[PDB]
């Protein structure tokens, strides 16, 4: 079990792993309640207003995106019960995700990368970058700052509109300098998105998850793709598709990349080696550096010293790159998914994965010896139409 607190949004705020929190954005929120799901792992079911104060009005734009599909309602997920189910639903996909092989490695690289401290001018001295922490409030009214890798946050406008986003650093990359930086992912379970292999299917939300998941293992080792690197669809998104897709980059082209992070991780083992001091209270010089030594699978001699291993970092650079992908989730979970990026259509449907009875951990919507285990009719939208209430597309 990845989450063995079975949540409820009403659960009393305990201020360990249920508590009103603020996000490090320098927006002066309000507190929202948030549950801690597991070590590193936050969830906060509101609509995202906060991570950019550039977008928070839950209204929709005077034309329609073209593409994709888009959906706005500016009042879901505004009510308690629906922030009760927007808990149980994202919980529900990580023990899914959890269930597989795949998966179970996933969530512990992402666990294990802790966003890197660099946050100090003095360049002999570890600290803590303060937009990769959450503060938590207490009982009278003061706030504790504890780290995190991955916030799950519910949508903006566009409520089918998911992705991985994280505060920035005034001169630094925290996403391409091997550093990383905290995750969050807009995600909801409580809808999806559909696509034609007529035949209409819809895409299990366990795979859009693990899609998002995916682009945050790449951001929390710093090795994300520049989004301006296109071909229009990223570089970044082509990889975390996977597939036949992926291989749109040639080996040459990978090769650059391969070194280019090769020599980051260089320089975070050469700033680990030369650090003297550190800032905080909890964490010794010599914690820190063995966390790191676990993120970046660092070698060290006798002596202490780190190095980087190039046969480990291969290793680690394909696992996080080529073996995580929503490509290979789709094998794992053994469902139906579109075949290329961009084979989606436009359809977006309303869906509830809490109930047993329409979703499971192990089988999804094709639920075993049923009707719905046959050619994944559990994902035909119109054979398992109980399931998929299809919504009214923005235009
Ligand atoms: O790749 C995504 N997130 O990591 C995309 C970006 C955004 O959306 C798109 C989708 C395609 C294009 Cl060309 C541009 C924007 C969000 N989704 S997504 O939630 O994974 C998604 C949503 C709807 C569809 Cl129909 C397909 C994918
Ligand atoms: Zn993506």
């Amino acid at each position: 079990g990845f989450v063995n607190k079975q949540f409820n949004y009403k659960d009393p705020v305990n201020g360990v792993d249920i508590a009103y929190i603020k996000i490090p954005n320098a927006g002066q929120m309000q507190p929202v309640k948030a549950f801690k799901i597991h070590n590193k792992i936050w969830v906060i079911p509101e609509r995202d207003t906060f991570t950019n104060p550039e977008e928070g009005d839950l209204n929709p734009p005077p034309e329609a995106k073209q593409v994709p599909v888009s959906y706005y309602d500016s009042t879901y997920l505004s009510t308690d019960n629906e922030k009760d189910n927007y808990l149980k639903g994202v919980t529900k996909l990580f023990e899914r995700i959890y269930s597989t092989d795949l998966g179970r490695m996933l969530l512990t690289s992402i666990v294990r990368g802790i966003p890197f401290w660099g946050g100090s001018t003095i360049d002999t001295e570890l600290k803590v970058i303060d937009t990769n922490c959450i503060n938590v409030i207490q009982p009278d009214g003061s706030y504790r700052s504890e780290e995190l890798n991955l916030v799950i946050i519910g949508p903006s406008a566009d409520i089918i509109q998911f992705e991985c986003k994280s505060f920035g650093h005034e001169v630094l990359n925290l996403t391409r300098n091997g550093y990383g930086s905290t995750q969050y992912i807009r995600f909801s379970p409580d809808f999806t998105f559909g696509f034609e292999e007529a035949g209409k299917f819809a895409t299990d939300p366990a795979v859009t998850l693990a899609h998002e998941l995916i682009h945050a293992g790449h951001r929390l080792y710093g090795i994300a793709i520049n989004p301006n690197r296109v071909f229009e669809v990223s570089f970044e998104e082509l990889r975390t598709f996977g597939g036949h897709d992926a291989k749109f980059i040639d080996s040459l082209q990978e090769n650059e990349f391969r070194l280019y992070y090769y020599n980051k991780f260089k320089d975070i083992a050469s700033t680990l080696n030369k650090a003297k001091s550190i800032v905080g209270t909890t964490a010794s010089l010599q914690y820190m550096k063995n966390v790191f030594k676990e993120k970046y699978l660092l070698s060290e001699d006798t002596s202490g010293k780190f190095s980087v291993d190039k046969l480990k970092f291969d290793k680690l650079y394909k696992m996080l790159t080529e073996i995580y992908t929503e490509d290979n989730f789709v094998k794992f979970f053994k469902v139906l998914n579109r075949k290329t990026y961009l084979n989606f259509d436009k359809a977006v449907f309303k869906i509830n994965i809490v109930p047993k009875v329409n979703y499971t951990i192990y089988d999804g919507f094709n639920l075993r010896n049923t009707n719905l285990a046959a050619n994944f009719n559990g994902q035909n939208t119109e054979i398992n139409n109980m399931n998929f209430t299809k919504l009214k597309n923005f235009t």
